[PDB]
C-alpha cells in the first residue's frame, strides 16, 4: 500500500528481493577466491585482486536493487547470505569455471525476473534489467570465457609456468 | 502517407498526440502551483520554485513528444490545454499530494502508451518510452512520495513552523 | 603447516575467522538499516546515507581481516552471514540504539580476540587489534552515543520535526 | 647510571644488543645474496637488486637500535659481524628458501624481546618493537612464501626458463 506504488506485482516484488540475495551470494563467493589466490601457498595476486574487484561489483548490483525496490514501493526483506560452495578453489583454471557458472546463474535469474516483470507487463521493471544488468552479464561471461580458452591454452591444471604467465599478462597490474 | 512512415500505427500516433496534452496539461498544473507558493499571503519560495521547475520539465516532456510525432512521420495535433483542476492549493502537503497524483496519472498514460505499443509491435516507441519517460516518473514519484512523508513528520497541515522548515532545508535554495 | 606461520596459534586463527564474519554480520545490519531509511514512508536520506557508509566501512573491517589471516599463514574459513535481527527499524531513534548495541557487540568480540591473543602471547596480533580496531570501535559508539543523546533531546520518538532537524543538521548532507 | 635511563631493565639493554648484531648479521647476509646473482655465471639483476635492498633494509633496523638505546640510556656494545652461512647460494629458489628463514629468525628474537621486555614490564620497549619491527617482519616473509611458491610453480629448480621469468616479472624492474 505505498503511496509510490504503481504498476509493481507482488511477485515481482519478491523476485527482485530473491534477486538482491543472490547478488550477495555472488559477492561473497568472489571475495573468497580472492582470500584463496592471496594464500602464501597459492600466491596468484593479480588473479586474487580480479576476484575482489568482481565481488565489489557484486555487492554494487545488490545495493542497485535496494535501490529499485524502495523507488517503485516494494519492501527490502533479507535473507542470510549463504557461504560459498567451496572453502578452496583449487587453482585459476577451477576458480575461473566457478565464476563463469556463477555468473551463468545470475544470468539465468535475471532472465527469469525479465521473464516475470514481461508476463506482469512491468516495463520499468523490463527496462532496468535491460539497461543495468543484462549486458553486464552477457560482457562478463565472455571475458571469463576468453579466460578459459587461455588458461587451457596455457597448459592448466598441470602447466604451472602457464598458470603464473597468465596472472602476469591476461590480468590487470 | 509520410515518406519516413514504417511501423507506426495510427493508433499509436494519436496516442502520442493525446500523451502531448496530457504533458501540456501537467506543466500547466505546476505553474498554477508556483504562482500559488509566490503569493504574499503564502510565501515559500523555495516551494514556488520546485513547482516552476517541473513546470518546465513537463514542457520540455511534450516537446519531445513533439519531435518524435515528426520523427515517425506522424502529424502533430494539438487540442485545448485544460486549466488545472485548482485555483489555489492549499499549503505544501496539499500541493504535494496534488503532485503525487499528477505524476501517477502521467505514468499511467505513459504505461498505457507502451501497452499500445506492445501490442501494435513498435519497439521504437516502446524503447523511446523507457529510456526518455518511464524512469523519468518512478523517479519523480519517489521524490514527491518523500517529500509528503516529511510533510506529515513536520505536522502538516496544522504546524506552520513545519511548513517554514522544510521549505528552508528539503528544497533547493 | 604454511611456511610463514610463526608463533600463531590455531584458536587465535579460528576467533579471527569468527571475527570476519561478524564484521560481514555488522555490515549487513546497517545495510538493513540503509534500505530502511530510504523507505518512502520514512524518507530520511542522510540517515540512510550514513548507514550505508557504516555499513561499507564493515566490509572494509572483514577484508582487513582476511588479509591478515593469510599474513600470518591462516586459513580464511566462511561461514553463512546470518540476516540482521530486524527487517524494520522503527525510527531514527530505534535505528541509533540498535547501531550503538551492535558497535559494542563487535567491540566485545575484539576485546575478546585481543585476550586470547595475550593468553597466546601473540604481539603481533594484539598490536593489529589495538591499531586497526579498538580506537575505531570506540570513536564509533562515542559518535552513536552522542547522536541517540541529541535524539533524545530533539524528542524522539514522538516529535517528528525533532527527527526531521536531526536528519538536517548531526548527520551529513 | 644515565641520566635519562628510566624503567629500563639491564637484561633488556644487553638484548637490544645482540639484537643489533642480529640485524647487522641479516644484512650482511643480504648483501652476499645481491653479489652472487650479480655474478656474470648467474645473472640475475632483478633478484640481485631486491637483495642488495634487503640488505639496506636490515642496515636501517639495526641503526634504530642504536638510536633506540641511546634514547632509553643504554650503552650501544657491538661485537663482530659474523660472515653469512654460505659463499654461494645455489638458485634463486635456494635463495629465497635462505632469506625465509633468515626473515624468521630475525622474528623470533624479536619475539623474544617482546616477551624479555613484557617480562620486565617495558611498554615503550613493547611499543618500539610493534610499532617499528614485528610488522615488518610479517610482511616480509609473507612477500618471500610468495616468492617461494611462485618459484616452485616455475619449476625451481630445475627449470631455467621459470627463473628468467620470475626475474623479469616477479621482483621491481
Ligand atoms: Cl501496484
Ligand atoms: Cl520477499
Ligand atoms: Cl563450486
Ligand atoms: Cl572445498
Ligand atoms: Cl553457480
Ligand atoms: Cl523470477
Ligand atoms: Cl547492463
Ligand atoms: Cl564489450
Ligand atoms: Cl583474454
Ligand atoms: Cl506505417
Ligand atoms: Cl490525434
Ligand atoms: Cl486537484
Ligand atoms: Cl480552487
Ligand atoms: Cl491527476
Ligand atoms: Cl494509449
Ligand atoms: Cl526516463
Ligand atoms: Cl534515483
Ligand atoms: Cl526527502
Ligand atoms: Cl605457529
Ligand atoms: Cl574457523
Ligand atoms: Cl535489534
Ligand atoms: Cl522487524
Ligand atoms: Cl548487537
Ligand atoms: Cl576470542
Ligand atoms: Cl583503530
Ligand atoms: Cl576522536
Ligand atoms: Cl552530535
Ligand atoms: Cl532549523
Ligand atoms: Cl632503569
Ligand atoms: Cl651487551
Ligand atoms: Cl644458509
Ligand atoms: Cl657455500
Ligand atoms: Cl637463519
Ligand atoms: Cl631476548
Ligand atoms: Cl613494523
Ligand atoms: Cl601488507
Ligand atoms: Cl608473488
Ligand atoms: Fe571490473
Ligand atoms: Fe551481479
Ligand atoms: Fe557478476
Ligand atoms: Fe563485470
Ligand atoms: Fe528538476
Ligand atoms: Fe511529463
Ligand atoms: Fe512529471
Ligand atoms: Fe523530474
Ligand atoms: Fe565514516
Ligand atoms: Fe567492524
Ligand atoms: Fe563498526
Ligand atoms: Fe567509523
Ligand atoms: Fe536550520
Ligand atoms: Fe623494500
Ligand atoms: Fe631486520
Ligand atoms: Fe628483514
Ligand atoms: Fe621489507
Ligand atoms: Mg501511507
Ligand atoms: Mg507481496
Ligand atoms: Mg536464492
Ligand atoms: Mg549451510
Ligand atoms: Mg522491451
Ligand atoms: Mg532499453
Ligand atoms: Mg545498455
Ligand atoms: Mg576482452
Ligand atoms: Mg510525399
Ligand atoms: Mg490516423
Ligand atoms: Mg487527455
Ligand atoms: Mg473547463
Ligand atoms: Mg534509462
Ligand atoms: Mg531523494
Ligand atoms: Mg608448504
Ligand atoms: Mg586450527
Ligand atoms: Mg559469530
Ligand atoms: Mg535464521
Ligand atoms: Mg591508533
Ligand atoms: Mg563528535
Ligand atoms: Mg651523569
Ligand atoms: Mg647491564
Ligand atoms: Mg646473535
Ligand atoms: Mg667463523
Ligand atoms: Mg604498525
Ligand atoms: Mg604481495
Amino acid at each position: 500500500v505505498s503511496q509510490v506504488r504503481q504498476n509493481y506485482h507482488s511477485d515481482c516484488e519478491a523476485a527482485v528481493n530473491r534477486m538482491l540475495n543472490l547478488e550477495l551470494y555472488a559477492s561473497y563467493t568472489y571475495s573468497s577466491m580472492y582470500a584463496f589466490f592471496d594464500r602464501d601457498d597459492v600466491a596468484l595476486h593479480n588473479v586474487a585482486e580480479f576476484f575482489k574487484e568482481q565481488s565489489h561489483e557484486e555487492r554494487e548490483h545488490a545495493e542497485k536493487f535496494m535501490k529499485y525496490q524502495n523507488k517503485r514501493g516494494g519492501r527490502v526483506v533479507l535473507q542470510d547470505i549463504k557461504k560459498p560452495e567451496r572453502d578452496e578453489w583449487g587453482n585459476t583454471l577451477e576458480a575461473m569455471q566457478a565464476a563463469l557458472q556463477l555468473e551463468k546463474t545470475v544470468n539465468q535469474a535475471l532472465l527469469d525476473l525479465h521473464k516475470l516483470a514481461t508476463d506482469k507487463v512491468d516495463p520499468h521493471l523490463c527496462d532496468f534489467l535491460e539497461s543495468e544488468y543484462l549486458e553486464e552479464q552477457v560482457k562478463d561471461i565472455k571475458r571469463i570465457g576468453d579466460f578459459i580458452t587461455n588458461l587451457k591454452r596455457l597448459g592448466l591444471p598441470e602447466n604451472g609456468m602457464g598458470e603464473y604467465l597468465f596472472d602476469k599478462h591476461s590480468v590487470k597490474e
